[PDB]
């Protein structure tokens, strides 16, 4: 079996969810994303496992960050976090773009689901990307459900 037929899942959730926290720092002058840890992620590797990393982009080089990859594990914890450097009156025009990839070394990685924070996103991920921008200084976290795009 060929090391790429290790890292194959076909298929055919359930793609798990992911613990974010976000602070506007008025005294650094910018945004604080942590991405701090996931559970649940879906296996796309034939262990039974995956080799998670997430992927930052705030839209619309400095615009993208991206974790450190966890070894065979549905559930990393990362505690990582990454700034943007935006005025407070500038993070309303934006949308937090957050993508879960299963890392693979002998094929293309694996897709595991993202969200998108924003002031144009619906529901739990619009209300802690509101709530970040009405509490300064404040930490706020928040699981998603990582979803098809
Ligand atoms: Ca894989
Ligand atoms: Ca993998």
């Amino acid at each position: 079996m060929a090391l790429y037929e290790e890292e194959q899942v076909e298929r055919i959730e359930e793609r798990g969810k992911i613990l974010v926290s976000l602070m506007y720092s008025t005294q650094q002058g910018g945004l604080i994303v942590g991405i701090i840890r996931c559970v649940h992620l879906a296996a796309m590797d034939a262990n039974g496992y995956s080799d998670p990393f997430v992927k930052l982009w705030l839209k619309p080089k400095k615009a993208k960050h991206k974790t450190q990859i966890k070894k065979k594990t549905l559930n990393p914890e990362f505690n990582e976090e990454f700034f943007y450097d935006i005025k407070h009156s500038d993070l309303a025009k934006k949308s937090l773009d957050i993508s879960v990839w299963d890392y693979d070394i002998g094929k293309s990685n694996d897709y595991i689901g993202g969200c998108q924070l924003g002031i144009s996103a619906k529901g739990e991920r619009l209300k802690h990307w509101y709530e970040c921008l009405k509490n300064k200084d404040k930490k706020i976290e928040r699981w998603h459900q990582l979803q098809n795009e």
